[PDB]
């Protein structure tokens, strides 16, 4: 795998050990060989997870998630797939690793696909190695891989909302369950009805990962309500999984507006990743996996493909060359690469309004590309009446960074800035002035 010109896909089912046994020999190989080395997490969990597979080996930790006097003497980088992204995006040179590794490289998120476009372009030039860790690579049809130990599937009918009676079999059960809903909003309805009916519930989105994920190791639970962000290397002491098949899909409505479209079914990989949770323990047979709904190929016009093009456009590869998407999911979107290369100051504001404006990638390009500054604000206030923002059905109200109350109505209306309370706060705070 190691040697230059290729791109290798170690695709073991889930639980074979790619982060604790394979990771460590192709690391320990990767330095005898002395081969500048990139290790790339989809998350902070999962890089904490790496440093104790990896601990003694002279790895530097680019993340605050790990504690680690780093001795100046490691040719390893360990980081996550957004934060190599985000250093490719901004003016600072990235070493020009000669091995690539992605753990977790299904990961569908805007950066974690322009991580793996610019590396697979760096291989097709014949400049670098790269490794794919996933059970479930671009392209997977099977959402029933092997595992560790049986599973028992079941197709049953899940509930997406609070119910009084017909699903016994949900509550019926003195093991742990982890469930997969589509959104924030509908786990806190299944939340609140589980904690009703006498469970303790801990809940798990992008926004709160790291934080709330320490209490399914540090106290006892009977549910973990999660999104999609579980599908990335989260591991749980659990004996079921309840998959609603759903997920909630971001699409651009005529090149002017984002809407989360669905709940939808989610791909192959997506099933295949919710139930690769459970039979982990070849000890532990007969781990069950209840699930809703059939799978779709919902990725193709998803947002964040073209949100990936919008990233690697804007990241400098050799003179006037652009990366590729990586070639087996560069059909999920229809783009010309080259049309949102940015010039210099406009691109400085795109990535501004990513990294310290947390907006999503499509906003922060419609903002960066019509010349408006990080700091101006009178964007989020202009748009048309159908582009105002609702807070419990009265329009969302700030006071501006100029001390006057306008109602919150964005000239370009992206849902994901307030598809829940957390997002919406957040969305306030940006058009106040408030970062
Ligand atoms: C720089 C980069 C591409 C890694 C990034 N950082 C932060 C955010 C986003 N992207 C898009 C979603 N919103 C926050």
């Amino acid at each position: 795998m190691l040697k230059k010109k290729q791109l290798t896909v170690l695709d073991l089912h889930p639980g074979a050990g790619k982060t604790r046994r394979v990771l460590p020999e192709i690391v320990r190989e990767a330095i005898k060989k002395r081969l500048r080395t990139v290790i790339l997490a989809p998350t902070r969990v999962v890089a904490a997870e790496m440093e104790e597979a990896l601990r003694g080996l002279p790895v530097r930790y680019m993340t605050t998630a790990v504690n680690v006097t780093h001795s100046g003497t490691e040719i390893v980088d360990l980081m996550c797939h957004a934060t190599f992204t985000s250093r490719l995006l901004q003016p600072i040179r990235v070493p020009n690793y000669n091995l690539n590794i992605m753990d977790e490289a299904h990961f569908t998120d805007p950066s974690s696909i322009a991580a793996r476009g610019y590396i697979s372009t760096r291989v097709e030039m014949g400049e670098a190695a790269a490794i794919f860790m996933t059970a479930t690579p671009p392209g997977t049809r099977d959402a029933f891989p092997d595992s560790n130990s049986p599973i028992m599937d079941t197709e049953v009918e899940v509930p997406e909302r609070a119910w009084s009676s017909g699903f016994d079999w949900v509550t019926d059960h003195s093991g742990k369950t982890v469930w997969f809903v589509p959104s924030v909003r509908n786990g806190n309805e299944i939340a609140a009805c589980l904690t009703k009916a006498g469970k303790r519930v801990i809940q798990l989105s992008r926004k709160t990962f790291e934080t709330e994920f320490q209490k399914t190791k540090n106290q006892e639970w009977d549910f973990v309500i999660t999104t999609d962000i579980s599908e990335m290397g989260a591991n749980f002491k659990a004996d079921r999984v309840i998959d609603s098949r759903r997920c909630l899909k971001p699409v651009i409505l005529d090149g002017e507006r984002v809407i989360l479209a669905g709940p939808m079914p989610v791909t192959h990989a997506s099933a295949a990743q919710r139930r690769g949770r459970i039979g982990r323990n070849p000890n532990k047979p007969g781990d069950e996996y209840m699930y809703g709904g059939g799978c779709a190929e919902t990725d193709e016009g998803h947002a964040h493909w073209l949100e990936a093009r919008m990233l690697l456009d804007n990241i400098y590869l050799q003179d006037g060359l652009i990366a590729s998407l990586y070639r087996p999911e560069a059909d999920k979107v229809a783009a010309i690469e080259g049309e949102f290369k940015l010039r210099t100051e406009q691109r400085k504001t795109f990535v501004e309004l990513m990294k310290r404006g947390d907006l999503p990638v499509w906003l922060a390009y419609q903002v960066a590309s019509a010349g408006i500054t990080y700091t101006d604000r009178r964007w989020c206030f202009d748009g048309t009446t159908n582009n105002t923002i609702m807070e419990d059905s009265v329009p969302a109200e700030v006071w501006t960074k100029y001390g006057e109350k306008r109602v919150l109505k964005p000239r370009w209306m992206d849902a994901r800035v307030c598809s829940d309370h957390a997002a919406l706060k957040s969305f306030k705070e940006f058009a106040a002035g408030k970062r």
